[PDB]
Parts: C-alpha cells; sequence; structure tokens
C-alpha cells in the first residue's frame, strides 16, 4: 500500500531539501523564489525572492538559520531566516549546477558551474573571496613535449566538474567530473590528492551520509553507486574508495533522475528518467524494496526526511510536492 501524506504546491518546484531538525523545507522554484514550509502546519512560512531564473541546489546551515540557494541564473545566495535577509550575494559567470555550504561554518561554500570552473568562496565578509578548484592534477612542467602541450591541454580541459560536496569535518571536498572521475580535494591546499574513475559519464550528483562514511553517486550510465568514503580527516597519506553496491535496472536500462539517502543512510531512493516510478533499494544487501508509482507524472528532486520515513519529491510536469510515508 502506497501512502502519500502530504501533496503542497507553491509555484513549479525544482528542488526540495529539509534542514537538519526536520521542521522546515526550503523548495526552489522555476522563478527563482525560494519557499520555507513550516513542517507542522504544512504552510509557508516565507518566501524568499533574490533570484529570477530556476532553483538549482539548497544548502542549509549546521544550525537551520542559514540557507545557500544557488540558481541558472549565474547567482548564489545566503538567506539569513531569522530576518529573511538577503545576508550574502555571490555572482558567477556561469549557471550553478550546485553549492553546498561548508558543514561547519555558513561562511565557506564551494560550487560547480556549467562549462566554468569549480570554486570555493570565502562569505565572511560582504565583497567575498573566491578561489579556483581544480578540476584535473597538475602536470608537471617537463612530462609533455612542446608539440603536444597544446592537444594535450585542450584535452585536459574536457575534465570539468559538475558535482561538489564537502566531507563531513568540511576539511576535503569530493568532486565528480564530466569524465566519470570522483576527485578528492584538501580544502586547504585546493590541490586534488586523489582521483579515481568511477563511471562511464558525467557524474551528476554526489550525497553523503550523515556520518560522512558513505557516498551515493548518480552518473549518466543508468549505474547508481554507493561508496565506503576514506580515513580521510585522520592525521595520518595518498587511498581507496571502495565500492559498496552498484543499482540499476538491466532489463528496462532505466536511467536515474536524482537519488537521495533516507535518514540513517539503510536506503537509496531514485527517480527515473522518462517513466513515473521512484524506485527504494535497501543498502544492507543492495535489494530493491518497493517501486513507487505515486501519480501518473515524472518525477525530479527527490528528498528524505532527516528523521522518519519520509520521501518527499518534485513533479517535473507539476511541479508539485509529494510527501510518501515509506514503511
Amino acid at each position: 500500500p502506497e501512502n502519500i501524506t502530504n501533496t503542497i504546491r507553491s509555484g513549479h518546484s525544482t528542488c526540495v531539501r529539509f534542514n537538519r531538525k526536520g521542521d522546515f523545507l526550503a523548495s526552489g522554484r522555476v522563478d527563482g523564489t525560494v519557499v520555507i514550509w513550516d513542517l507542522e502546519t504544512m504552510g509557508v512560512a516565507r518566501k524568499l525572492r533574490g533570484h529570477s531564473k530556476n532553483i538549482t541546489s539548497l544548502s542549509w546551515s549546521r544550525c537551520g538559520r542559514y540557507l545557500l540557494s544557488a540558481c541558472q541564473g549565474w547567482k548564489v545566495i545566503l538567506w539569513d531566516l531569522q530576518d529573511g535577509k538577503r545576508y550574502r550575494e555571490v555572482r558567477f559567470r556561469a549557471p550553478v549546477y550546485g553549492a553546498e555550504l561548508h558543514p561547519w561554518n555558513h561562511h565557506q561554500f564551494a560550487a560547480a558551474l556549467f562549462e566554468d570552473q569549480p570554486m570555493l568562496v570565502d562569505i565572511t565578509e560582504p565583497v567575498e573571496v573566491r578561489y579556483v578548484l581544480p578540476s584535473v592534477p597538475k602536470r608537471t612542467s617537463t612530462e609533455t613535449d612542446p608539440a603536444l602541450r597544446e592537444k594535450q591541454a585542450k584535452e585536459d580541459a574536457k575534465h570539468m566538474t559538475t558535482a561538489i560536496v564537502y566531507t563531513a569535518s568540511g576539511d576535503h571536498l569530493l568532486a565528480g567530473t564530466t569524465k566519470g572521475r570522483l576527485n578528492i580535494i584538501d580544502a586547504r591546499t585546493r590541490e586534488i590528492i586523489y582521483s579515481e574513475k568511477i563511471a562511464s559519464g558525467i557524474i551528476t550528483t554526489l550525497r553523503l551520509t550523515e556520518s560522512g562514511r558513505e557516498l551515493l553517486v548518480n552518473a549518466q550510465d543508468r549505474i547508481i553507486r554507493t561508496f565506503i568514503v576514506p580515513n580521510l580527516s585522520a592525521a595520518d597519506d595518498p587511498i581507496q574508495l571502495p565500492l559498496e553496491h552498484k543499482f540499476q535496472d538491466v532489463v528496462n536500462r532505466l536511467s536515474w533522475n536524482h537519488v537521495a539517502f533516507s535518514a540513517t543512510g539503510e536506503y537509496v531512493a531514485a527517480s527515473t528518467y522518462n517513466n513515473h516510478e521512484l524506485y527504494i533499494w535497501e543498502r544492507g544487501h543492495g535489494s530493491l524494496v518497493r517501486m513507487l508509482e505515486g501519480p501518473k507524472e515524472e518525477q525530479g528532486v527527490i528528498e528524505w526526511h532527516p528523521h522518519r520515513a519520509l520521501l518527499a519529491a518534485c513533479g517535473l510536469e507539476t511541479g508539485r510536492i509529494n510527501i510518501w510515508s515509506v514503511t
């Protein structure tokens, strides 16, 4: 028995994200508005209008006081929800795939940009300080014949970063690229310390579990993957990123639109390109536990509640948010 406990709509939702206590849900819309829903009454607590193009990501501060939103219109904004204020604002030269707040410091974020270099931005003050982040390790000055340098550089430049998250401590960034690589970046040196090809297309989503010990990866090769994250923040060298499970549908050759971990990391959910279903697998043994049909529409971004077995999803056609109670 499928159970949809709530359907809400304010504009066409393109993204959703629960805060960490789970009493509030943020929604971003096609028109750039961001909506804060009070989950007790399921009504709108406030509307934030700072963007004018599709919201692409939402990231909450540890404390729930601040919310970082990004859009296709090249902008990232840090909202103060204590007063609804635009607390910080950073404009790039390209659409933002997504921007993530440092897990312990709402004054630093990392962003991945469409056809542009990924960025680490310090927003402690008003007039940010930006730092370019690397997509590819640095080659030595002597390793390539001069006659080959132009073509090698052109090829290296096809490696572009499409998704990025902080590790739990904030000391490293995990980034995905157009060439299916997972890069581990030291956030203080901004140098790549490890890189491994884990997929055979563009990496579109990265997400960590709460402890930061497991990584979920969506990529364009029709396969969802979880990995065991290495011991990084420890004082002890470059490192393995062992695959845990692959989740896929071989006979229907389904592609996955968005993916999400449940509160404890027990379940992985995904929405399906060009289909209406949501799929839920369990990470204990990798098996498929549920296929949800819900309404008759293709689903986009999905997000689990941080404490309870609730799965929210944005419809691509209607922009409604449906919330399933998952048993």
